């Protein structure tokens, strides 16, 4: 069906390990979208063909306002092209660099939209497993949208591909190669809630080795400015034992969330 010839290409929207994401307009419809480019050689060298199919299969079939749409794909002997919904206000990552910390209203609102989208995913026992600021994008009304489903799967699962980059958002069971389920996304939710309010993730250290120690032993402290209700919700999500982590309904109806968030469940 579609091919490169159908699109005018504009400025780069961002870069990832494999992905190079461009602004684009489809010639006859004038439809604006984002084109994610993957190099076949690189995919093959790394052997993540299976992750790509997972990304395409899972994301194309999900429909939720807080989840980024995937419309289609094509390829061309050197590259694979994913056709994505364009998010015009950029990443949560960028917004955090700009402002340093989010206030309590902004944080709770983001956590609600996340919990809504994740609840929807978990209801088809899809777990995302790569929830972090550079994979959270913003729509034209500033609403959060989960993107990058390259690491997603069905639960329960094992991990067998290598974790290349940062540990900062992964629970103990996942970094230890043990087996995991849905509850991994709830841990990452606690990691995000802290980073939103403080400006850095709770287990951040100077080395891989030290970061790994701090996650497995759940070693973090709060700054004085973090209120009691935020401490309460964050302490609940960062349980070593997955089973002791809350359900998502318990996150959405937590008092701190209800007092501060400006969108509903
Ligand atoms: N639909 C989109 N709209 C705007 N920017 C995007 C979009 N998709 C990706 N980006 C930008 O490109 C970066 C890489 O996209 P992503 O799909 O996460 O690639 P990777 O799989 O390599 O992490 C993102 O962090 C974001 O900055
Ligand atoms: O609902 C849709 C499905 C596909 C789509 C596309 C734009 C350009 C190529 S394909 N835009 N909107
Ligand atoms: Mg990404
Ligand atoms: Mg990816």
């Amino acid at each position: 069906q579609w091919a490169l010839e159908d699109f005018e290409i504009g400025r780069p929207l961002g870069k990832g390990k494999f992905g190079n994401v461009y602004l684009a307009r489809e010639k006859q419809s004038k439809f604006i979208l984002a084109l994610k480019v993957l190099f076949k050689a690189q995919l093959e060298k790394a052997g993540v063909e299976h992750q790509l199919r997972r990304e395409v299969e899972i994301q194309s079939h999900l429909r939720h306002p807080n989840i980024l749409r995937l419309y289609g794909y094509f390829h061309d002997a050197t590259r694979v092209y994913l056709i994505l919904e364009y998010a015009p206000l950029g990443t949560v990552y960028r917004e955090l660099q700009k402002l340093s910390k989010f206030d309590e209203q902004r944080t709770a609102t983001y956590i609600t939209e996340l919990a809504n989208a994740l609840s929807y995913c978990h209801s088809k026992r899809v777990i995302h497993r790569d929830i972090k600021p550079e994979n959270l994008l913003l729509g034209s009304a500033g609403e959060l949208k989960i993107a990058d489903f390259g690491w997603s799967v069905h639960a329960p699962s094992s991990r067998r591909t290598t974790l290349a980059g940062t540990l900062d958002y992964l629970p103990p069971e996942m970094i230890e190669g043990r087996m995991h389920d849905e509850k991994v996304d709830l841990w990452s939710l606690g990691v995000l809630c802290y980073e939103f309010l403080v400006g850095k993730p709770p287990f951040e250290a100077n080395t891989y080795q030290e970061t790994y120690k701090r996650i497995s032993r759940v070693e973090f402290t709060f700054p004085d400015f973090v209120t009691e209700g935020a401490r309460d919700l964050i302490s609940r999500l960062l349980k070593h034992n997955p089973s002791q982590r809350p359900m998502l309904r318990e996150v959405l109806e937590h008092p701190w969330i209800t007092a501060n968030s400006s969108k509903p469940s």
